[PDB]
This record gives structure tokens, C-alpha cells and sequence, in this order.
């Protein structure tokens, strides 16, 4: 249930312009997941709403303690991400699509 999960936000952009209407999905990312299992959940989220099939995403940036978007393409990067919200007592996270 709500226990043992993290609110992940993905501002899926169309083409990034003056008009595209960005969509932010909210999925509960478990703590027993991995970097691959994470990027996989996001992919299904894009196909869950959009009937079409865009290019498979494999690069996303998460929000750190400063508020800047840091690259996340490694396994260790995911481990630290959990330790980040752990000490910060956080619960959610802002991610950007590229």
C-alpha cells in the first residue's frame, strides 16, 4: 500500500516548445526496485495514457537537495537517490523527461 513507496513525478514533454502541454504522471516507486525496474515503470506510464508508441526513454533527471536536475543513468545513482530522501525525510521527487 502507501507504506514503502515513493511518489515519482514525470513531466513527459512532447517536443519542448511554446506549446506542448506537459503531463506529469505519479507512480509509487517501491524500495525493492532497481534502476532498470525504475525506467521500465516510466515507459509503461507513457503507453498507459498515450495510445501511440514514442521512443524508449533511458535517461531521466531527478531533483536533488539544491533543487537542480541531476543526471541519473547508473545503478549507484539510484541507491544514493533513496538515501537522499531518507535523510531529508522526503517522500516525493521531481523528474524531467529528455
Amino acid at each position: 500500500g502507501p507504506l514503502g513507496s515513493i511518489l515519482f513525478r514525470i513531466s513527459y514533454n512532447n517536443n519542448s516548445n511554446n506549446t506542448s502541454s506537459s503531463e506529469i504522471f505519479t507512480l509509487l516507486v517501491e524500495k525493492v526496485w532497481n534502476f532498470d525496474d525504475l525506467i521500465m515503470a516510466i515507459n509503461s506510464k507513457i503507453s498507459n495514457t498515450h495510445n501511440n508508441n514514442i521512443s524508449p526513454i533511458t535517461k531521466i533527471k531527478y531533483q536533488d537537495e539544491d533543487g537542480d536536475f541531476v543526471v541519473l543513468g547508473s545503478d549507484e545513482d539510484w541507491n544514493v537517490a533513496k538515501e537522499m530522501l531518507a535523510e531529508n525525510n522526503e517522500k516525493f521527487l521531481n523528474i524531467r523527461l529528455y
